[PDB]
């Protein structure tokens, strides 16, 4: 006797999300004048906790900003309530379309692998709940090549990429055509930093920080060492910068120790 609409928010990673991303994650619940749905009464910010109690009429809810690095699905799904306490789904804003009913649960638009959907939860199918999902932005890889004076590949290099907020990681040259990795990727609008953790045997100090601080897009970096911008395909302090799509590379020619005579 007294309908309502609430959503739970889901993840296509499988990656569950924390309260700190839930900040940035908003929805709104519009009311239309019309079933033409081209025209908002009352519009309503509404969180993943409640339940709007909705009168009998023609409703559009909608993603205003994703949860922090999942990408925003702006689709505005189309629904109504009807007097008799049916629900019918009406399309998306891009697609207005004449009214079906919601039997159990109505499978929306996909999101990757993924599709949302309503479905009427409830003793007396009082209860519509929509179910969004979320595409996980895209991440980017560090990747290390470290090189001796003599250009041979040379290994026993360290380097730790400490993130802005989060724990240090660190690796170790191999003296390999193919470079070395980070397992740790690096999330979109995310800042971090990295140097050489230890020197290679035979050869000098490295002094100077990377600093990447990537997009909010997550495909593309900026990169900075000892705070100076650098290109890809340019070199400063025995760093070269070379990126591939999601790929971010450092060839790092290091020196050999100066060695004075007794």
């Amino acid at each position: 006797q007294q309908y309502g609409f609430q959503f739970q928010k889901k993840t296509t990673d499988g990656t569950d999300l924390s309260a700190d991303q839930l900040k940035a994650m908003q929805f709104n619940l519009t009311q239309y004048s019309d079933n033409s749905f081209q025209q908002a009464s009352k519009t309503n910010a509404i969180t993943s906790t409640d339940l709007q109690a909705l009168a009998p009429g023609y409703y559009g809810i909608q993603e205003a900003a994703a949860p922090t690095g999942y990408q925003l699905d702006g689709t505005t799904y189309l629904f109504q309530l009807t007097s008799d306490g049916q629900w019918q789904y009406h399309g998306t804003k891009d697609n207005v379309t004449s009214g079906s009913v919601i039997n159990g649960q109505q499978t929306l638009n996909p999101v990757g692998d993924k599709s949302d959907d309503f479905t009427v939860t409830g003793d007396h199918q009082q209860i519509l709940t929509l179910t969004k999902y979320d595409e996980p932005k895209p991440s980017m890889t560090l990747r290390v090549i470290k090189q001796d004076n003599q250009s041979q590949y040379l290994a026993g290099a360290a380097f730790t990429l400490q993130p802005s907020a989060g724990e240090a990681e660190t690796i170790t040259s191999s003296a390999t055509s193919e470079g070395q990795a980070f397992a740790t990727k690096l999330v979109a609008d995310g800042t971090y930093t990295m140097s050489e953790t230890k020197a290679p045997d035979g050869y000098q100090s490295n002094p100077a920080k990377i600093a990447i601080q990537v997009a909010t897009t997550g495909k593309e970096a900026t990169v900075t060492i000892d705070g100076e911008a650098l290109k890809p395909g340019e070199s400063k302090n025995g760093y070269t910068l070379a990126i591939d799509g999601s790929t971010i590379t450092l060839q790092a020619i290091n020196q050999p120790l100066a060695i004075l005579p007794l």
